[PDB]
């Protein structure tokens, strides 16, 4: 039911993806998304010490030099507080998910957004998730590159039939 999405390295894509490439990071968690989006005052303000505990997750914000904690706080506020109720189980979940992503190619990895590279003739995956979704920037009949791993389809498993 919850969508897990993450960023993948790509020097050709300015922002988080280029920063990950330079830092030798292959996969960095974006968020864990239940159906219910949080509205209003969070039940708890996510501190930098708390958010830093999700080891290896990079901020999408250039203002923190892609470290912590603008993306992390935004994720707790928009998707965390109203569904997890307390910060401790959400940090342990976000951190276990990132620790799993750092290991390499996940069991379920589907492209979300691409940057088509004319030189290598590949759909360089900039964001992926654990379930298939309509693509953005991915060119039809071109193979996908998930932080170096070549896959002919949009997922590292079969969807169709
Ligand atoms: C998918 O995403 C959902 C969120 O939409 C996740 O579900 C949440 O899981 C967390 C645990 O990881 C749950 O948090 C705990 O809630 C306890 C109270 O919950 C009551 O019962 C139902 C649950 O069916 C709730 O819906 C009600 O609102 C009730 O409040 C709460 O007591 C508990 O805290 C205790 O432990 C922590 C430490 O773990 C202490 O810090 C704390 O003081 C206290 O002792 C937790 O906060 C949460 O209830 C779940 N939310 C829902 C809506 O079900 C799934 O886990 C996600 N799954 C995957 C695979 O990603
Ligand atoms: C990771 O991705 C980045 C971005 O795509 C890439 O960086 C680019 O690298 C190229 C080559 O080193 C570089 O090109 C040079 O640009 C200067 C002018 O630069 C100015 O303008 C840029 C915008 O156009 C701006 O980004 C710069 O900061 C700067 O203000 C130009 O003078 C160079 O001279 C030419 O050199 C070529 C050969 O290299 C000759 O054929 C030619 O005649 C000129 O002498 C050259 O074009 C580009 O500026 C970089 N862009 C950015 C954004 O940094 C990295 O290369 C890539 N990393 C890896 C490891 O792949
Ligand atoms: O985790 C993230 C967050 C944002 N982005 C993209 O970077 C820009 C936001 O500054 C935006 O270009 C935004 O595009 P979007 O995510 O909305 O598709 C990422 O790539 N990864
Ligand atoms: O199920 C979903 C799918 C996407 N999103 C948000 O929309 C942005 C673009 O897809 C995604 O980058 C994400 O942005 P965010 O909420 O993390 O700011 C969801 O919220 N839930
Ligand atoms: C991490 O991976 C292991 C093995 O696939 C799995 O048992 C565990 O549930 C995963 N944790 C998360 C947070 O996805
Ligand atoms: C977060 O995950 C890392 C593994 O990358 C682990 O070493 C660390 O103890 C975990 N942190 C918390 C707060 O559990
Ligand atoms: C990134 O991915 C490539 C391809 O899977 C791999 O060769 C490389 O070792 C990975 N880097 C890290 C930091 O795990």
């Amino acid at each position: 039911e919850n969508i897990t999405q993450w960023n993948l390295q790509d020097n050709g894509t300015e922002g988080i993806q280029r920063a990950m490439f330079q830092r030798g990071v292959n996969r960095s968690l974006h968020g864990i998304w239940p159906e219910k989006i949080c509205t209003g005052v969070p039940s708890h303000l996510a501190t930098d010490t708390e958010l830093k505990a999700i080891h290896g997750m990079m901020d999408a914000s250039e203002k923190t030099n892609y470290t912590c904690c603008r993306l992390q706080r935004h994720e707790w506020n928009k998707h965390g507080w109203c569904n997890w109720y307390n910060i401790e189980p959400w940090i342990l979940l976000m951190n276990k998910t990132q620790a799993n992503l750092t290991e390499g190619q996940p069991l379920r990895e589907c492209a979300v957004t691409c940057r088509y590279d004319r030189d290598s003739d590949l759909n360089v995956v900039t964001q992926a998730r654990d379930s298939p979704t309509p693509l953005t920037g991915c060119k039809k009949g071109k193979n996908f590159s998930f932080a170096g791993i070549l896959v002919q389809g949009p997922c590292n498993f079969e969807i169709a039939v």
